[PDB]
């Protein structure tokens, strides 16, 4: 530490936090010129404390006022990091604040987005919540260092392209700044690091080299018996001190986390589930409970993004799918990245359970065995960034909302790596719609284009709202744009229908495995228990008594409107999902419900912006009224 050219009050704040020497990833990053101001790219597996690297580049600069910016994909990742860094460093004189696409709904189980001030010298934020501000043309100013954690989210083909465009814009904004790209391990560090102008820091080693074991089962029930036995046995382990052992299970769906968790509770094990769609109250309650040697088994999916600080002595994979898609090698590896490091004492253990020839669906490509060999012996895939036409268009429109001049826009577009086309192309394309207008060689960002880009909306969505202004209510519009999708079947009903159709059934309600049942009332119906058939027909009534032969969108919208009518009456997501279970036996998630109402309010703010642009006052005052009626209930 003392041999590092950084301020000494900084060093004392650090060493009052328990730090002695550089981790190998960070010794390497340092000796790659970190402290001189070089732009660097660290690729090292998670659970190697990648996060820290960012601070190393920006705090000294921010110590003289050269503000530091940190960006993360997730939200609770943003909160965990924001709280950490404020609490560590405001003891120096550094105003620390966080910016997101701020929360809008108001209930008792969620987070208020405090401290969104720009003149604060330390600035944390999400990706969309910041791209929203730059698409509004707002400047930050004194930012000397720019850091991007968990950046490999670029390969993900939804957030990746907006991230590429945002990064090209930010390279245009603050070029003197020291750029740091943090990532878990990925497949193509050499060439990709070349495509950015960043000195590469590879760290493929596992900070904790795991010990890997397998089991085989001939069916699911022996599989779960072995799971119970493995978790009981790992629960009997000790360090030199009086100890126990704690275990994690990566299953494939959330309903499965619940099933497995209550099963192992029935085997006396202290076991519980964990995923997003859970009320934040008991979710972080259970994070805390497992931390303190209270729980034994945690049943989850790969929905364990970063920010979830979770130590286990042993990991178990009941399955290798997420939905009906086999895991990726990087996904599986990051699932192991919560094995090994999490065991404080022993070198972590891994157990995967395999049914031979088992395809948990029919569209999977390879049976569980083939996928198992795939995941274990492959290296990690290369990140894939391909800009679909409209992602390219929206990134171009964001360029316009930030920058005004066609030379600047063309430069930033050439700096894009998913760039398949130019900027003048897309700029004439939007001049057609009057989102921007071309007075060569300058591009004027019209208020229409400004609002639509600020709302992160697709061109198709923008033109749909443009067409159906006034002719439709605000509720109808924002529901058509974003209906609800994450509702599933009660276990009783799903298994009665797996056994009643002689074919494989999807757990969700919007699957063709469900429509086949629906078109066969007089045939599938006369096979059930009284209660099961009762709820089935009640559901067919409320959502599929459809004047059209296809009933999918009718079901989706009826669900969304029911959710709305519950929220305005004064109800909480808890009471909403609880009622759904009570009346129909339908699985709906309060985390999902709150997130979807929040997104619906965002869409209502967008429609409000559009109606406000054109003097459309019906939808303006209706969207204001409904926005508040849903925010406060």
């Amino acid at each position: 530490v003392d041999e590092l050219p950084v301020p000494e009050k900084f060093k004392e704040v650090l060493k009052s936090e328990g730090v002695r020497e550089l981790l190998p990833v960070q010794s390497l990053a340092v000796k790659n010129g970190l402290l001189d101001g070089e732009n660097l790219l660290v690729v090292s597996a998670t659970a190697s404390g990648k996060t820290l690297i960012g601070e190393l580049a920006g705090v000294p600069k921010a110590m003289q006022g050269k503000k530091l910016l940190f960006l993360v994909p997730l939200v609770a990742l943003a909160n965990q990091k924001y709280e950490d860094f404020k609490r560590r460093y405001s003891k120096l004189g550094l105003r620390v604040a966080i910016r997101v696409g701020m929360s809008r709904i108001k209930t008792k189980d969620e987070l208020v987005v405090v401290d969104t001030g720009i003149d604060a010298d330390i600035i944390v934020g999400t990706y969309e919540g910041i791209d929203y501000l730059l698409r509004a043309g707002r400047k930050i100013g004194n930012v000397g260092t720019i850091v991007i954690d968990e950046i490999h989210t670029l390969d993900d083909e939804e957030r990746g392209p907006r991230l590429d465009g945002l990064i090209a814009r930010l390279r245009k904004l603050y070029p003197k700044a020291q750029f740091i790209g943090l990532s878990a391990t990925v497949g193509n560090p050499d060439e990709l690091a070349k495509e950015l102008g960043l000195k590469l820091v590879l760290y493929d080693e596992r900070p904790v080299d795991l010990e890997r074991h397998i089991i085989i089962v001939r069916n699911e029930s022996e599989k779960w018996r072995h799971i119970a036995n493995l978790c009981r046995a790992e629960a009997m382990r000790k360090s030199k001190q009086g100890y126990k052992g704690q275990s994690i299970v990566f299953t494939f769906s959330r309903k499965r986390t619940h099933e497995l968790a209550a099963y192992l509770t029935s085997k006396g094990l202290k076991a519980k589930p964990y995923h997003s769609g859970l009320p934040y109250k008991q979710r972080k309650l259970t994070e805390m409970e497992f931390l303190a040697q209270r729980l034994d088994v945690v049943v989850t999916t790969a929905a364990l993004g970063a920010g979830v600080d979770f130590p286990a002595s042993q990991v178990i994979f009941e399955s290798l799918a997420m939905g009906n898609k086999w895991l990726s090698v990087r996904e599986f590896h990051q699932m192991l990245g919560r094995a090994g490091r999490p065991l404080y004492h022993e070198k972590g253990k891994v157990y995967l359970l395999v049914e031979p020839g088992r395809k948990y669906s029919a569209q999977m490509e390879g049976t569980e065995d083939e996928v198992a060999f795939k995941l274990l012996t492959a290296p990690i895939e290369p990140v894939q960034v391909e800009w679909s036409d409209e992602l390219e268009q929206d990134n171009v429109l964001a360029h316009s909302c930030v920058f005004n001049r066609l030379d600047v826009i063309e430069e930033v577009q050439s700096m894009c790596l998913g760039a398949n086309q130019s900027a003048e192309k897309v700029l004439e394309k939007l001049e057609e719609f009057d989102f921007v207008k071309m007075k060569r060689p300058i591009v004027e960002v019209t208020p229409y284009g400004r609002a639509v880009s600020m709302s992160f909306l697709l061109p198709k969505e923008a033109t749909f709202i443009r067409g159906n202004l006034g002719k439709r209510e605000a509720r109808w519009i924002a529901v058509k744009l974003l209906p609800f999708e994450n509702i599933y079947l009660s276990g009783t009903l799903q298994r009665e229908l797996e056994g009643a159709v002689r074919g494989r059934l999807s757990a969700n309600v919007f699957s063709p495995s469900f429509a086949s049942i629906l078109e066969e009332l007089d045939k599938v119906i006369p096979e059930l228990s009284p209660n099961a058939a009762e709820r089935l027909f009640t559901i067919y009534q409320e959502f599929f008594m459809c004047p059209e032969e296809d009933c999918t969108e009718y079901a989706m919208e009826r669900v969304s409107n029911l959710i709305i009518e519950l929220r305005r009456s004064g109800k909480h997501p808890t009471q909403i999902a609880e009622h759904f279970r009570k009346v129909y036996g339908l699985i709906v998630y309060p985390g999902d419900v709150f997130t979807w109402l929040d997104g619906i309010v965002r869409k209502l703010e967008a429609i409000e912006r559009i109606a406000r642009v054109f003097r459309v006052r019906k939808t303006e005052e209706g969207a204001k009224i409904l926005k508040r009626e849903i925010e406060e209930g």
